[PDB]
């Protein structure tokens, strides 16, 4: 018998949005997991002390990790800070970073 499972999410909003994406391959799976849990916690802190809204998407496939951060109602300072916490991953583990203004 044939089966289908589907899931979708649609977001409709207004305002400015900055998107930051990183992709890397790692060989410290549990370490990176705890760093991602720390990074999510830092983004929640940064969102709390600002008027912005922050969405983070994480995809993991056997060591390949892709992270997407979207910031709505952002200010330049807040974008610059988020890159910084991300820059450590790119520099230390190698990988790719992409900024969509």
């Amino acid at each position: 018998h044939h089966h289908h499972h589907g899931w979708s999410e649609n977001l409709y909003f207004q305002g400015s949005t900055v998107r930051i994406e990183i992709r890397f391959t790692n060989m410290r799976r549990e370490e990176v997991q705890k760093e991602l849990e720390k990074f999510k916690e830092r983004l929640k802190e940064l969102e709390k002390r600002t008027g912005s809204e922050i969405r983070i998407e994480i995809e993991e496939r056997d060591g390949e990790v892709r992270v997407e951060v979207e910031i709505r109602n952002s200010h330049e300072e807040e974008v610059r800070q988020i890159i910084e916490e991300i820059e450590r991953w790119v520099r230390k583990m190698g990988g790719e970073l992409r900024v969509e203004k």
